[PDB]
């Protein structure tokens, strides 16, 4: 559910399409949504217009507001990167012809064997699930039914990768796919690791608050005395209890942690099996239909109802649990590289160390095929 808009600057004497001969756009990356809304315009009002292409809707927006052109056309989607390095954006255009398109996200893909993939997404805010934000949690994990394991990767949010679909396979910070779609986060790390992912699950702050309250909160062994949320909440060595406030906290704190953002992905690791205690218990796989119920509002998947029937029924039945492995990619920091969605800011990314990238991928393999890890 997107726009494809044409737009000018918001005290522009220009009030409808029809006056105009031509319009700003990037052709070059995304033509065919643009093309269909020209063809939509030329049939609706009987308008052919020129298009003068620009390198990206950011440029066009540039071009815009530098009186360099009249009109461009705005993508929805991009108005969210156009917004990191223009916070006002809005407030600075009019729109003057709208048209709406649709489009379902990945379609699940069902594996053949006893191994899938399942990838989390965590986004960058509070509110509706449908608000668009970055995902700074990117977290796979590899299921194998039959030898009953899991391993849970972890791609740091700045790693420094190809970014696929709206990201035209340029190098980003991999947050940034989360931009463009889950679609678009999907298909970078399927590209990265060399894998099908066959469902996702994507949810924000209050999802996972929502999910950690229905739970009745998540139990962990906390290795490191640490604060999180600037000192509001505080987590002793030892076995601790999680509400969903304080288990936020516990998976969002980076800076004072011993070895920073990869002791927060190996938290994050930690409330994730915590999560599948209480979800692999005997009442919730009971209850998953009042759980499915409590939470479809705020966590959007492409699991389907049958899938998850089919796990939980089987869980029941056969009871055992799984045993989860973790890893995460490692990678240098850098502030010299640029930035495919910010081209004007200096931002930090994570250099992806190739040998490192070898031995998740193998991992992910080995989980798969029913190897032991290395
Ligand atoms: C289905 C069933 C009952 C049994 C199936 C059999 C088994 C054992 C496994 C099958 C796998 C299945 C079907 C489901 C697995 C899913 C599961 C168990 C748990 C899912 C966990 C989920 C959905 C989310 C966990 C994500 C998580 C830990 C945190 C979310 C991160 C969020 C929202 C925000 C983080 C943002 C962040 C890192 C920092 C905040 O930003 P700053 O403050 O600016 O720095």
């Amino acid at each position: 559910e997107y726009s494809l808009s044409v737009a000018v600057l918001a005290d522009s004497e220009i009030e409808n399409v029809t006056q105009l001969t031509s319009v700003t756009a990037p052709t070059g990356t995304d033509n065919e949504n643009i093309q269909k809304l020209l063809a939509d315009i030329k049939s609706s009002q009987n308008t052919d217009l020129t298009v003068n292409q620009s390198s990206s809707y950011l440029a066009a927006y540039k071009s815009l507001i530098a009186g360099e052109t009249k009109a461009i056309v705005l993508n929805s989607v991009f108005e969210n990167i156009i917004e990191l390095e223009y916070p006002d954006y809005a407030s600075k255009i009019k729109k003057i012809y709208t048209k709406g398109f649709t489009k379902k996200v990945e379609a699940p893909k069902t594996s053949k064997n006893q191994s899938f993939n399942i990838y989390v997404s965590g986004i960058d805010t509070y509110g509706p699930i449908s608000s668009v934000s970055r995902s700074d949690v990117n977290i796979l994990m590899t299921v194998n039914r039959d030898t009953k394991k899991i391993l849970l990767t972890t791609t740091p949010a700045d790693a420094y990768v190809p970014i696929a679909d709206g990201g035209n396979n340029q190098k980003d910070k991999l947050t940034h796919a989360g931009i463009y779609g889950v679609d678009s986060s999907i298909h970078t790390l399927e590209n990265l690791y060399g894998v099908d992912i066959n469902y996702y699950v994507r949810l924000n702050f209050t999802s996972f608050l929502k999910m950690i309250d229905l739970l009745g909160g998540v139990d962990v062994h906390n290795d490191q005395e640490f604060s999180a949320l600037h000192g509001k909440f505080h987590f002793p060595v030892g076995n601790v209890h999680l509400d969903s406030e304080q288990a936020l906290g516990f998976v969002r704190e980076r800076y004072s942690l011993a070895d920073g953002d990869r002791d927060r992905g190996r938290n994050q690791q930690k409330v994730i099996v915590a999560i599948l205690q209480k979800l692999t218990s005997t009442e919730a796989l009971k209850n998953y239909s009042t759980i499915i119920n409590s939470l479809q509002d705020s966590i959007q998947t492409n699991v389907p109802l049958e899938t998850m029937i089919n796990l939980v029924n089987a869980q029941l039945e056969s009871g055992g649990n799984y045993k989860v492995n973790s890893q995460d990619l490692k990678g240098t920091g850098r502030m010299d590289l640029p930035s495919y969605a910010m081209p004007d800011s200096n931002l930090y990314v994570m250099e992806i160390d190739d040998s490192s990238l070898a031995v998740v991928k193998a991992a992910i393999q080995d989980v798969m095929e029913g190897r032991k890890l290395a």
